[PDB]
């Protein structure tokens, strides 16, 4: 069967989850985006599974995370009733001033488990921008 | 009853029309999103009922609104069908210039009334960034 | 006959599509946002069918639109089961550096033709803060 209009929301509330439980630095639901065996990817490497995926939280936080908004947009969902795949946007701002942070690219492979969706893999491409890549 | 993916569109056009609103100096399309016994809140203290949220608006525009694009991002709804809650992002930047002007969490708590949604709390945390909080 | 959530969501994936074909600079999935009338209108001027549109993308690109990420934001869509128009606000940011590049409010009317959905016009108001301006 199709990709239903409830089953794009609730694929565009994993990336909403995950920014926003990113940024409130709660790892619990952060962890709740991603599938047992799912993993996230940028320049810096692969966290796969929930241990690394939780230390890998810590680790983005410590390294280039913390203290911003990051926002998705431009969502575009393709897919059936359990296999997707979602491109988006991703914008990072400061909390604490009014400075820009970075920018990306994302791919997102969803799978609908047990009934609920699931980052399988999330490919983030940053933008050149990026003070830790500078 | 479960929400529909057309309350969860309407709802986030909630959000769209409070924002558009206020950047466009439109009082009572910034009003007719709020339910009679709707109230805001945030870093200022609290505005209830129309009569105060018109007042607020002119007050919010004249100190600190005016001259932005305030953007929605990273929606995330849960209710049922005639009651829900919405967590989102606020980012604002200039409309005159290059630079930023702040960022917010923002929980809107919305109801159903005669098939249509309406805000009831809209509580903005804006972020420390803020020029008028410095 | 209403709009349906499906709809809703379609439209708005034309503002992304759009975006991000700009930004990649894929003029075949730019193109394909748009009907084979349809129309883009700007301070720069208006651009309407396929030929006018293909040029307009790489006219844009080479004076301000390269290197960016062109948001898409607060979108309101009106209409019904065949016609509707969107207004939403565009953001832009560099990517090679941690400037902003500018804003505007955008009015798209859009037309269900053969099940799908295509721009028919889209209207840029670009924020006064555009470094072209
Ligand atoms: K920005």
């Amino acid at each position: 069967m199709e990709l239903t209009a409830l089953d794009k929301l609730e694929i565009m509330e994993l990336a909403a989850r995950f920014e926003m439980s990113l940024d409130k630095e709660d790892v619990e639901n952060y962890l709740a985006t991603f599938a047992s065996d799912g993993a996230l990817q940028g320049f810096w490497g692969i966290a796969k599974g929930k241990e690394e995926l939780r230390q890998g939280f810590y680790a983005m936080l410590d390294t280039f995370a913390r203290g911003k908004r990051h926002c998705s947009s431009n969502a575009i969902i393709q897919g059936n009733y359990d296999e997707a795949t979602m491109e988006s946007y991703l914008t990072v701002v400061n909390r604490e001033d009014l400075n820009r942070a970075g920018s990306a690219f994302v791919k997102d492979q969803v799978r609908k488990i047990n009934g609920k969706w699931y980052l399988i893999l999330r490919q983030i491409e940053v933008d050149p921008s990026l003070p830790l890549l500078q």
